[PDB]
DNA sequence: TTTTTTTTTTTT
């Protein structure tokens, strides 16, 4: 009904305010209907009002396609005409025929991913999505529905709105009671916190402590690890956990019966949740690795976390800037803002490291300057946290948390805090 | 398009206004088209009216022509009617069709020039002129524009021009005196103004404090948020609308009943606006997706804003430029240029934040060198104001306000104002 | 007479040395005759001699030639030979020869771009110059001749010397006595001038200062703007004129009756001139544009130009190449050349404003290397002026020029001066 | 081309004297190129003496040779002709001719030999070189050249490089007799030598009268000015010529009949040279476009040049560098590298001028460490003048000279002496 | 050819 659609995209101006939003040149052919829809979309965008027949066929007259070409779209102009008609039945068919020209082209798409990596490489036409986003291209395939969400109302929406604050599932509380009152309740699904600490000061032993507060409180807690292995991070977690130091596995000062009676007693406890540790190269992971390990842990292993930790941003890979091309501040920004839609996509608390900058080494204060990679990196972050130790500190065995950026309260009130750091058991306590 | 032209030149007295003082006989053709417009100038001349169909063909028995030139001209004669396309469509179409006529008989003046410059003295022409005279025969070719707008004289329109002193319609008030006063009467539609700030120092706070300004002003408001998402912001303008806390929200201080009452007594109200709240996903949206959103929220509801809020340009995207086609200084300014242009076209208040380098994080002042972005938005931004906060500021909850683009006022007359910035309420407050 | 050119080429000596600079392989037809040049010109680079007949069919045996191009390059060595004549007559049909040529090449070269303009956009080719570059092509090809000026030979050019010591240009005086002292009497006609400047630190100011200056002396002057309004531009020069600030205007603090006074006894006085302010949107306007203004202003409006004033030589079009074609440097030279070559067909003093970079703003020196958009403007351009208010200079009510680039006399005596900048007249006021 | 080198081997003496050691009997052919050859040499080695065509007739004659070689031979013989070709070209070509006949003679020899290789042992040629002779046999085609010169060879050109000593080969005198006891007879060709300009010493004068010695002793000049119009550097060098003070000439105390007179006075002399004076704009010159002027001139004005002055240092930009400075140390040191490159590839004596610190400044004594251009100058340039002012030297209008650097002779020898500067003049005197 | 981030280095 590709004419009929034209039709009254010109002689309609009820029918063109709602369909013309949504129509595109990818649903109409490969022939005269697409060429007449671009003549109908330039000349809209070159003066924002419907053509009329003797415009089309100006156009038609300087255009620069063939023969067949200028001969079948001077045809399907000739043909249109205005009928009577009700808008009901056209934006229902057009919603149908749009829905459907929508799915055929995704599943040509899909079918080209799936025959253009089934080819040996370096021969494989790049620039062509992996596999990896074949189901996504399907969802981007189903949203398309002619009922656009204009947006939020203040006053004519408000009580959903106001069923939107004793709610409280979108925080997730921490453990340790100062986190917790400086983010007013604990951090927020779909959201991305950084810790910035340097090189071997913390910031995984951080985030391991952050795991296992979590895991004690029923979490289901994904650590991604880019750099350390599997069975490194699983032992942090074992030394916060067991109350064991790293030292004393690592001397052996624990039995087996010790280890096997802590764990059990662990696992009998209701109050615990389950954590799994994931090991990729660095710079081979992404958004999109990270979204088919979800994908394969819901179905293989029935693991829905919500907790998702990634042991450092920098050290992932952006899934839409090839690698390389663009400095370090585009591309971490980049990164930063994907694994920020993964958050609220998969709605989860998004927990990673950041390194800063040389001049911040061996410092008694780190200033949000100091970020390494990139400035966008705190912008598009929700909280951050910067972990400063200096030869004092370390002595007294506690480390200075600074709040960065603090998106959850005011980052003035209780700006700095001394946390309890015991680089032995991986933990981290408080000082009240 | 002859037959167009003389069509709406017979039968379209606004057309004729407008393209008859640029029209030769030279422009249509040598056939039934030239003879056409030859008898529209001549009964023109003769008589200064346009002429009729019938008056036409009166003209044509009494003109003599050959009889192949007198079939043409009675067969062009017959197709003409009114068909009332659009104004701005057909001077544009016929402004191109004059340009590339006159363009093609300049090149063939100039091809004659050359083949007589190559006869022997004897046998050249007189009157053809020298091969000198090739290059302002080709200029002159471009300058065929249809314009007939002088522009303001000083001295012959100076009674205009002081009515158009009192024309203060472009003008909108502020609600905060201080800014009143050094915009001299509040901000101008179609302007692009910037409030640009450190990372966590209160963008989206002024922006929010200026939505809900605007909105008891009675405005339309429509805030387009590109980083946080839809509710988040409701919060911070129900915070600074009835004005109790954030933190009160999100801790139960805030029983139903006194929401709901003073959501009802805001209602009552006959001087506030509609505030729409708009999300969009990093890096997903400009003024194309802007227009669209604009044209859907007018057909959805009576919404046509007077105020648009952008979260962050920089988070916005390029309509023409891809996501990583060329550096910032490009794109930043590209997206600048389409913001204005689609407040130019609305006729609206447009406001935007800013992002600023890691130079000016952490010092007491900020010029317009510290933009992180592009340096080409202090280009095409108008009231570019600035938020300067540190820990003497912070102790009494006053952001510093620095006037750092003032093209309404004297950017110097006060420089340096402070702010009663409340964080909790997330509203800005006048200091007397 | 291509056979001729060659064989004097090859046999003659004083024909060669005469002739031999200013051949190109353009001037010759596809066939055996450029082949025949190609090869002559190889063996002069490789040898700095002329070749002889065995020479040349070595190189055709040594040569990557089809049977057809070997023939006919074969067949035309064999048919040179040394005709005597004079060498008076072969060096003038040498030199209408390679003008009929040049002029040729630039009739094709011209209808291309014309072919190429017409195509519609994503299929038309790139780089290639636009409609508006024709006359200037036009304008190289006639200027091809067998003499050439490389640099200035002392003791061969001294009469023109003595003439340039003796005789002095015309000069359109200031009314500021300090610019006709560093500028020796003035501005020339034909010529480019340049006031750089930060952003929002008075580039119109001092453009709309001139423009009133210019208009107490008798000038038609003719302002350009881009980035303003007429009735905003026309205010600024009501204000330098009327001695009303632009405050006293907005707030109405002068009545219409003083207003019409002031501008009647303005009118009365004889040394006036006429000034008209035409607007164009930011982009859309370029040379052929301003030419065709200036075509209605010389008749819709009776005004001859003298004072152009461009308000932002980086808004216009560059009228050469397409816009989003070239980077922003070689745009903006071509916009100083044909901004320059219209001042210099029109005889009127052009005045303009550039912007500095990111780094001379704020700064309390500049040079050469702060022009943002081209560092080829200064090539272009015959007088070039900075401002450096930058920090106290603004609470002093003054200014700073640098004279970046002065042609009329030397930059590097009075380089820097302190100007009295009055905002609220936009005058520039001297020291003195 | 074999008949080329028949003819010239028989008919010249220089071309035989050069090529004949290189010439064997396997380069030519195996018909009539090897057998003609096989006669020169047959004959060459009964009589010491080339053999003339009749007496090559008289080989054939007396020769056994088969009735096709026999009949080729008289016809080749018959072949042969005195032509006058250039000799240049001739060595050239017949040496590409004899190596490329060297490399297949090669390339087939080395093949049979690997044929061979693969052949029953029992069944081989003995003669045929082994496979690991492959490589050397290559070598002995690749070492084939008619004149080997790669670089200067100790032991094996004493006795050139003698002549050169006592010639001088490559020194330039100074017309000044200080400068020549301080240079061991002057400047020398391809090197950089520099005047290091104090505070507000000088700024051409002593270029311009650089300009003004070496016209006086019959060289070419080449003047690049880049601050300045090539007619303010001719009247400086005509101030200096013409004995004229640089004001007489802008009051107009001197008329043309003096001036034209004193210029035909010069004209006459012929101990004058040529002086070419180009002016550039500033920062638009890097020694690639002095290339380009080079060419120009070589071509266009017959004037290759063997003096080249360029008016300052700091003005030229580096030819590869990009991004320039006004007064930057990485451009300094890469233009006088630059222009030491071109000095030695055109082998040019070639004069600047740079700025010194302002400690240089204020020191009458000024070290390599008290200079403006630290490492970067005193690295590239062969010779290095300190020109300072001093109010007392002023006052006696004199300059003190110091040398900081020369690569010549001894710095120490003669470091300061006192120089007649006239500024009226712009020239050097020397002080007994 | 400019523009902007980050880093590292070096020169004054
Ligand atoms: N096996 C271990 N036993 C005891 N202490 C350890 C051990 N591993 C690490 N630590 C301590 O933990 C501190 C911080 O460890 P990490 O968390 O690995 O630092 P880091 O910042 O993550 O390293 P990078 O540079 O970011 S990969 C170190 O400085 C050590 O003092
Ligand atoms: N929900 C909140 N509760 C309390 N304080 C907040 C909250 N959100 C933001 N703030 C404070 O507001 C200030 C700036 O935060 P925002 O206004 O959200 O920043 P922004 O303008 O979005 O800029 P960035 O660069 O994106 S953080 C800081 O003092 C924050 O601590
Ligand atoms: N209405 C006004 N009243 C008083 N002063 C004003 C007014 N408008 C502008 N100014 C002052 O005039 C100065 C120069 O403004 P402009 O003439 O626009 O300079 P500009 O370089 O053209 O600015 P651009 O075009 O935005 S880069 C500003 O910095 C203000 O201080
Ligand atoms: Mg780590
Ligand atoms: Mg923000
Ligand atoms: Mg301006």
């Amino acid at each position: 009904m590709v004419e009929i659609i034209l039709s009254h995209l010109i002689f309609d101006q009820a029918y063109f305010s709602k369909v013309w939003p949504y129509m595109d040149s990818e649903y109409f052919e490969s022939g005269p209907a697409k060429n007449t829809f671009k003549l109908i979309k330039s000349h809209v965008n070159e003066y924002h009002s419907v053509p009329s027949i003797n415009a089309l066929n100006v156009a038609l007259e300087n255009s620069s396609f063939t023969e067949t070409e200028y001969s079948g779209v001077k045809t399907l102009i000739s043909k249109l005409a205005d009928s009577p008609e009700d808008h009901s039945w056209l934006v229902k068919e057009t919603e149908k025929y749009v829905q459907q020209r929508a799915m055929f082209n995704a599943t040509s798409k899909i079918i080209e991913i799936q025959t253009n990596a089934e080819l040996p490489p370096e021969k494989r036409n790049k620039k062509m999505p992996d596999v990896g986003a074949i189901p996504d291209i399907m969802r981007q395939a189903l949203s398309i529905s002619f009922d656009s969400y204009v947006g939020h109302d203040w006053m004519d929406d408000y009580e959903a709105r106001w069923l939107s604050y004793m709610n409280k599932a979108r925080k997730v509380p921490f453990k340790l009671r100062i986190l917790n009152k400086i983010t007013k309740g604990g951090a927020e699904t779909g959201t991305l916190n950084v810790l910035m600490a340097g090189v071997n000061v913390g910031k995984s032993l951080g985030l391991c402590s952050l795991a296992a507060d979590y895991l004690q409180l029923g979490h289901n807690v994904l650590y991604i690890s880019m750099q350390m292995a599997e069975e490194v991070c699983a032992k942090r977690i074992d030394a916060n956990m067991l109350d064991v130091s790293l030292d004393d596995i690592d001397d052996g000062h624990i039995s087996y019966a010790e280890y096997k009676g802590k764990m059990e007693k662990w696992r009998e406890k209701s109050t615990l949740g389950r954590l799994i540790v994931k090991q990729y190269p660095t710079g081979g992971a992404d958004a999109n690795t990270f979204r088919s390990l979800l994908n394969e842990l819901k179905l293989k292993k029935n693991f829905v976390p919500t907790i998702i930790i990634v042991d450092y941003l920098g050290i992932c890979k952006s899934c839409r800037i090839r690698v390389y091309s663009e400095n370090s501040y585009t591309t971490v920004k980049a990164i930063a803002e994907e694994l920020r839609a993964l958050a609220v996509e998969t709605e989860t608390v998004l927990w990673t490291a950041a390194q800063v900058g040389k001049q911040a080494w061996d410092s008694s204060d780190v200033n949000m300057s100091d970020i390494a990679e990139s400035a966008g990196l705190p912008a598009t972050a929700d909280f951050m946290l910067a972990v400063i130790e200096t030869e004092e500190l370390a002595a007294a065995e506690q480390q200075l948390i600074k709040q960065i950026k603090s998106r959850y309260g005011d980052k003035n009130k209780w700006n700095k805090f001394l946390m309890g750091v015991q680089k032995g058991n991986q933990k981290w306590v408080e000082i009240e």
